[PDB]
């Protein structure tokens, strides 16, 4: 119950090991399946094009990576239910490959011998945790947890600090996303999302995402208040969520900016700017979410207020840190 | 009726004012461009465009002139407008896309230097601004200096003018995620006093102030003071977005928005409708200002609390070109 | 009026269709097969990344595409030899996939029923042709011809050109090339190429290539006179062929040049330009190589002597009015 | 000395700070010219698209940076003439402008107060040094030399280990080069160079580069041996040199590669792979070339041979390294 197992060592997967490393986690990753060699994953791991070199040594044999000097098992079962986890005793499974986003498809890995699974991403009505705005909410008897999106991790704190400030009557969001493996290189299909099929670099893309109408999981009192949507556009990683919100009281610039600042005071998860950044800025972030006040807007005409709040995110290794944050408090219950 | 036209700045916006200008066989004819250049860098610019490809007509020149399809174009180098040699060629209206005449004060100084009309290709403070097919019809034969706003208002406007006239909008607040442009930095540098504008634009999400939404009651004066917004500048070369987050001053679902915006784009060659999943390089080379996406449409609500979400596509260059050029046509006849 | 199967309706096999409709050819599409819903195919076909909108009408059926009010009948199967080819009477399959670059992987479409087979790719030892090359060497009797790849009808005019007017003695080709779809989106697994796994947007990628080394299928006299390889760059579409040779004969700039444009004249294939083009400009070009006189360099010492030519080629549509110009020829045989 | 200005705090000019804390140099930086504002300057040396944040504290006043809780002048002046570089003590100047480029330019530096100049680009025919290549070649009366351009810095380690193991006897460059400052974002007039004015991100663009030409300086016995030009392709640092030399004795890959890893073995500014990198994973070298081993390739037909070269480089980073290794010698003599 703190060795890990990672299913998709892919962005995420690959950034996970990365960070357990630089935080020197007690955590053990003992095992890793993919589809892949231990040579390919190898060289991933080695070579990174948004965060550069590894910073600890990576070798492979046939069947693992030795990491740092230590060994990792690698299988390539695509059914998770086939993975042999038991071998190396991997207790907790890091799912980061997107086919197993839900209690039902996760319960696989624990027909494969582990005990808990925390999922990289939206999976359904299971406890969807967003560091240090819920993550109180987790429990010994829990054994599938999902931390949601990086959208979602970015959108929460921000969310939390203005309902527990102004109240959250109704509000709309839109991010302005990276482009990520979902998408296509060329034009070409891509299962049924249209717009999935188009070349991602080349192209403003709309996409859905339920960062805001799933919020309910992590802020009850949110639950079906908020809505959104992505637009994908060709920056790497890093990205920015703009929230539209009527609020319970009216307010000024320099109060909201005020409140999210006393927010993310004392908060590791959380952070704040008004410095002119843009999305560059953000690649790296130990966040995993920055409110960025220089971009606070309060519309108003006669009784009628909106208010636009940013915060930026990274979306790979931001949203990183806090599903080791996650993870680690979930590996000690 | 006035068919003699110039152009100051043949940049982005001045050469697919040309280019527009072949296309649909306007009896308006080009017979003077203003740079700082060469005729021979003009005419390579003119002749190889990154984002619309090969100049459909045959492009040559000599010491001082362009020759486009067979017919000669004077080219002057005057950085001062006061100083272009209008008379010449009798160029009349004087299409300014410079960035640097963005006022009456500033663009009436070609009138100085012999021409007869100003259309100005970007927003120019509290003067007649015109978005075709939303307040065309308030331009008159005593407009001698007109604004054609930004690219970003021609987006904006047709949709808050739909949804003013529809429903009603009480505030709004607009995010377009925008194409870069020429304004930007290609690698981090100083870019005047914007902090962010100094920032790579190709690597980069880069907020940025627009005027769209601030100025909109140049063009729909009811809805003057009541819409505020940015833009988001993104590395696409050209196409942009433009969301606009509304109260409206009615309950409504998406299918009667949706509806409504269509009616307003029946028998409207400057505002198209899409229903098909579209992206941003679909929009280039639009005919449109504005074309409404549907499949974006969304109604927040909670009891009677309701944000509108609508958003239109616009190619930023084209696009907006050929909303420049109605105004154009139309401006010349009165 | 010959009737033709299109296999791998992707980035070629669409450009291929438009390139038909653009010229008005004969030829009449009548089946298509690819991995997908004719829906999906309607999108992809209407809406292009690179070219615009499609210049005709498409719409679909459950089991077919109405392009221009004409129908073409859509499959999906994934093993070629299930293809009822025979249903519309497909007679020439031009494939599209990449999967099947062998004679002996396409026979299995004359198994299907088909008559012969036009290979969108190197498909090994058979006739290969780059039109206005070697297009003379098709006869009554080929049925499995390959048009080889986009480099290598870029390469062998420029190539040829330079053997016929001064020999060439050896050489070696670099080609900075558009990015495609057998490269990645992001960092992951592609296969057995390292490279070929990491983000084709964001890097300069080395990557092999086969059109100098089986060059001598299309100029047999040039057959193991030359090498190269590609580097893979962040742009979607339009590349440029670099060749240094040691030619037979000592030159001039202006002598190599004259050369290529007498080359180039009355010749639909290969174009010449001394403009200061980038790669932007080669987008849509009806021409397999275009020829630019503006990048010739002569590198001089003593008796020795290094010859610079370059190339430009829209990889994608370029090839494709080659690959036409192949195809009108060989269903005439 | 010890005492250093900066004129152009550009990509090199802010880089060529950063690289100078991060070794702890012994020079200290005391004042910087540019044209803009001391806020616009800290905006842009905290802030960096390529490399991310600062690794040290960065604040400002009117007239000067607070670095590392150091101060340092900023001026603006147009004209090297008027800087005060007496004022805060500066013996030697960095010149990072682009806009002095010859001995009679920079001489102003000097006119103003500096004892020596150090410019970051060629400069006609002066005293010219890639480091741990020719940097022997400086002495105490030594006032104002070149460290040539990136390109230099990369193709002068690999041809000066070819030369000395094998001799080159004519050779010709190509370098796929990341774009840089000199190019246009959008398509517009950029001076007389019709190529640069066209999109840089969009667009694979030829361009000319001394690199080869003027290699003489570095390396006198290629003088007028070499040529060569550049692509630049839409990457925002991370460049490649290909050179394609004929050598004096016949060779095989292996013992190409062995002579360039014997000459890169404890060579802080030549480095040596056989990984399969791409550009990225040059972003931050600390040499200012690194040959790769994986792309040498030997053309052979009879006693003709051409022998391809590859050598990656961090056009900025990477060239900093040697630009401050250079200055460190240079202010010692
Ligand atoms: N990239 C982001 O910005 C981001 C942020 C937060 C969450 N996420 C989520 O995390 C998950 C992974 O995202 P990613 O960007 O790393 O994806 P990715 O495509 O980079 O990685 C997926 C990995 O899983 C492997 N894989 C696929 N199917 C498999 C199977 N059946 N068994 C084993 N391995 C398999 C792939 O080979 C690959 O290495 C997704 O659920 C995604 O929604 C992504
Ligand atoms: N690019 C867009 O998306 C877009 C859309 C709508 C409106 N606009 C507006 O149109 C105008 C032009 O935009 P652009 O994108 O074409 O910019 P651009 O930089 O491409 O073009 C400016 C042109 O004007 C020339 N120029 C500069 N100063 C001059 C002077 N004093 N005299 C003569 N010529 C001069 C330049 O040499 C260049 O050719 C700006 O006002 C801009 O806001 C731009
Ligand atoms: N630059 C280019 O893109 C270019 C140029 C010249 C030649 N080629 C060659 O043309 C061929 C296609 O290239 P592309 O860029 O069009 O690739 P692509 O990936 O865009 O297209 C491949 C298409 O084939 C389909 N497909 C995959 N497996 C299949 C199967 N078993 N049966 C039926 N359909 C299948 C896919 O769904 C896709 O639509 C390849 O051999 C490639 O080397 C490509
Ligand atoms: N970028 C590269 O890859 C690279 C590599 C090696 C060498 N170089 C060379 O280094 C020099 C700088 O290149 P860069 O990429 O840093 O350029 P850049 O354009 O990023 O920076 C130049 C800086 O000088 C300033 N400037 C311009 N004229 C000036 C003046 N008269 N006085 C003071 N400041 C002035 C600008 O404001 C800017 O901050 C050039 O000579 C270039 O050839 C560049
Ligand atoms: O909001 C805006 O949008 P456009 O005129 O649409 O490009 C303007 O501020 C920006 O145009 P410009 O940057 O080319 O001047
Ligand atoms: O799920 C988290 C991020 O918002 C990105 O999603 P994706 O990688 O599944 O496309
Ligand atoms: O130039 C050759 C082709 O563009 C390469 O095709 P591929 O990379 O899609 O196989
Ligand atoms: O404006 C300056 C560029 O960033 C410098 O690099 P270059 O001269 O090598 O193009
Ligand atoms: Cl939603
Ligand atoms: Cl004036
Ligand atoms: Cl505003
Ligand atoms: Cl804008
Ligand atoms: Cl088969
Ligand atoms: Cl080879
Ligand atoms: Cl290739
Ligand atoms: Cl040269």
């Amino acid at each position: 119950m703190s060795k890990v197992g990672i299913n998709g060592f892919g962005r995420i997967g690959r950034l996970v090991l990365r960070r357990l490393l630089e935080v020197k986690s007690n955590i053990d990753v003992v095992a890793i399946n993919d589809l892949t060699s231990p040579k390919i994953l190898a060289y991933l791991l080695k070579h990174d094009s948004n965060y550069g070199p590894f910073p600890w040594s990576v070798d492979f044999t046939e069947d693992s990576l030795i990491v740092d000097g230590k060994s990792i098992a690698v299988y390539a079962e695509k059914e998770a239910k086939n993975i042999p986890w038991k071998a190396k005793g991997a207790e907790i499974i890091v799912e980061c490959t997107g086919f197993y986003t839900s209690a039902e498809k996760s319960q696989a890995h624990l027909d494969a011998g582990a005990k808990k699974v925390l999922i990289s991403a939206p999976a359904g009505e299971m406890k969807t945790i967003v560091y240090n705005v819920n993550d109180d909410t987790l429990d010994g008897n829990d054994t599938i947890v999902s931390v949601a999106s990086s959208t979602t991790n970015c959108l929460a704190p921000m969310a939390k600090a203005l309902h527990d400030s102004f109240g959250i009557e109704v509000g709309t969001m839109t991010t302005i996303h990276a482009y990520t493996g979902t998408q296509s290189l060329v034009d070409g299909p891509r299962g049924k999302d249209l717009r999935a099929s188009r070349a991602a670099a080349e192209n403003i893309i709309p996409h859905t995402t339920g960062a805001a109408k799933a919020i309910g999981l992590v802020i009850p009192e949110l639950s079906g208040k908020l809505k959104g949507h992505a637009q994908r556009v060709p920056v790497k990683t890093g990205s920015v969520t703009e929230l539209v919100s009527i609020l319970g009281k009216k307010v000024t610039a320099e109060e909201v900016n005020n409140a999210l600042k006393q927010a993310t005071t004392n908060n590791e998860s959380f952070g704040y700017t008004d410095e002119e950044i843009v999305s560059s800025d953000i690649i790296g972030s130990h966040f995993g979410s920055v409110f960025d006040a220089t971009q606070t807007e309060i519309t108003a005409v006669g009784d009628l207020q909106l208010v636009k709040t940013v915060a930026w995110y990274d979306n790979e290794y931001g949203f990183v840190t806090q599903l080791i944050r996650t993870l680690e408090k979930f590996a000690k219950l």
